């Protein structure tokens, strides 16, 4: 999978899935930007933008900036993400506010924001990591998963406002079954570079679940 001059944006790049999926497009030859409220980490070989994508107007600044300087957007990742469990009737206000914020808010104001680069150019792929938990029921997790429907719903409709466009719009949703050990970031952009490379150019609206098979297919 070859990325070689290609522009990739990814959110949530400072740790996590959104880390490993930038550092593998870095790999693959990518000229990678990525997006997080904190790279608390000790290396990021790729640019670095520290910003609330929850944030309209932080991230409506920056991306703007962005805009005024590359000539296209190959590839956009949306990564971000939190986990907040607990029982519904315990779950903190907090606790389901912020996580709507950052697991729906934040695509929402990437998408706002780069919608029109996607039609200008004509192509590129978009990739939001959704989650199993968008997929089937789980306790402790009523938040979370709902907050992950959202994202893949709103998505897919992206994706078919933009199919016009030539634009590839797909998911990941990360987790004797489960099949093997829990699936490990590196391997979750290893899915996210397929969908996002010319070997998945007829490729739109699925959302591939890479969680050993827990869901049984849902």
């Amino acid at each position: 999978l070859d990325f070689h001059g290609q522009t990739v944006w990814v959110t949530g790049a400072g740790k996590g899935i959104g880390y490993a999926t930038a550092l593998a497009f870095v790999e693959a030859g990518a000229n990678v930007t990525g997006f997080d409220l904190a790279f608390d980490g000790e290396g990021y070989p790729f640019a670095t933008e520290m910003l609330d994508v929850a944030d309209a107007d932080q991230v409506r600044d920056v991306c703007a900036r962005l805009l005024n300087d590359i000539e296209r957007l190959d590839v956009l990742v949306n990564a971000a993400g939190i986990l907040r469990m607990g029982a519904t009737d315990q779950l903190s206000a907090e606790d389901w506010q912020q996580t709507f914020a950052v697991n729906v808010g934040g695509a929402f104001n990437l998408f706002q924001q780069t919608m029109a680069q996607f039609r200008r150019q004509r192509g590129g792929a978009i990739v939001t990591v959704a989650s199993d938990a968008a997929h089937t029921p789980r306790i402790g997790m009523s938040a979370y998963g709902a907050s992950k429907a959202a994202l893949k719903s709103l998505a897919l409709t992206v994706g078919l406002e933009l199919a016009g466009s030539g634009v590839r719009c797909n998911l990941v949703s990360p987790g004797g079954i489960p099949l093997g050990k829990i699936a490990r970031p590196q391997e979750i952009a290893n899915t996210i570079l397929f969908l996002a490379s010319s070997h998945a150019s007829h490729i739109t609206l699925q959302d591939i679940v890479v969680d050993g098979g827990s869901t049984l297919g849902a």
